[PDB]
């Protein structure tokens, strides 16, 4: 009985730049949104907040739902990738709390779209969705009748 991978991702935007995490993946350093897998008994939004803190040490809640991408991935691993947006007034200090992440870069949209090191092609698409002006309320993919304290 098929379940797919469920991951969350955030476009974090500040002073005309986007936040990107550098992960060395076999040998080379790749760029990604702060992003990861949903875990047990966790809201998509909570997830997105957690993986942000973990991969960058920013403390922020996702502000809107941009969109969700269903994609297969080169090694056939199936994904449902939830994409979110956070605007901050100014670039804020960062500190990854995860061994996976070499560092955080704040980078221009054109730099993302032009890059040859993106972790997946969804990293660039994410910027495109962002810049289209598309956003929606969290409530779009929100939790219904939830066992646990928010
Ligand atoms: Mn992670
Ligand atoms: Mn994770």
């Amino acid at each position: 009985m098929f379940k797919p991978h469920v991951t969350v991702a955030c476009v974090v935007h500040a002073e005309g730049k986007f936040l990107v995490v550098e992960e060395t993946i076999n040998g080379k350093a790749l760029w990604n949104q702060p992003a990861g897998h949903l875990e047990a008994d966790e809201t998509l939004v909570e997830a997105a907040a957690r993986e942000l803190w973990e991969e960058t040490g920013i403390s922020a809640q996702p502000q809107h739902f941009i969109r969700m991408h269903q994609w297969i991935a080169p090694d056939k691993t199936p994904f449902l990738r939830f994409l979110f947006a956070i605007e901050l007034e100014q670039i804020c200090p960062t500190q990854p709390h995860d061994s996976d992440i070499d560092c955080c870069r704040w980078v221009s949209a054109e730099e993302i779209l032009q890059a040859s090191n993106l972790r997946s092609p969804l990293v660039a698409e994410s910027i495109r969705c962002y810049q289209s002006g598309q956003r929606y309320p969290l409530e779009m993919i929100g939790d219904f009748n939830w066992p646990f304290t928010k």
